[PDB]
């Protein structure tokens, strides 16, 4: 959870990415992705496009 909220704050607002990005790139498992992608887009603290293989991306809450 620090290590995600870590790297999508750096990445840089309005950027996009795919759990199977994300547990591709790191190792990190499927089944700890997808409890932990569930879990931060519920707090608020992670956008959820028009689909859960849709996109991810900090909070949409833009400009």
């Amino acid at each position: 959870e620090q290590r995600i909220l870590k790297f999508l704050e750096e990445l840089g607002e309005g950027k996009a990415t795919t759990a199977h990005d994300l547990s591709g790139k790191l190792g990190t498992p499927k089944k700890e992705i997808n409890r932990v992608l569930y879990s931060l887009a519920k707090k608020g603290k992670l956008q959820k496009e028009a689909g859960t293989p849709a996109l991810w991306k900090i909070a949409v809450s833009t400009q």
